[PDB]
């Protein structure tokens, strides 16, 4: 299906988020992470969307699931856009 995924750096590397989650996640705070509201059933990465989920995102995904701070410029993006100086 995808002939090109590792092209950004780590935004596109088997990463479950993407707009497939619901928008580019770190957009400006997309819908919550399911368990995060009380959907532990949605903690399952492959989305059931047929049992628990009221339209949030799942969990697990990759080694160490914590992710925080949205905004398109919320943090030093790294993987080249941070290499160049743009402090403030």
């Amino acid at each position: 299906e995808p002939s090109s995924q590792p092209s950004d750096c780590g935004e596109v590397i088997e990463e479950c988020p993407i707009d497939a989650c619901f928008l580019p996640k770190s957009d400006s705070a997309r819908p919550p992470d399911c368990t995060a509201v009380g959907r532990p059933d949605c903690n399952v990465l492959p989305f059931p969307n047929n049992i628990g989920c009221p339209s949030c995102c799942p969990f697990e995904c990759s080694p160490d699931n914590p992710m925080f701070t949205p905004s398109p410029d919320g943090s030093p993006p790294n993987c080249s856009p941070t290499m160049l100086p743009s402090p403030s």
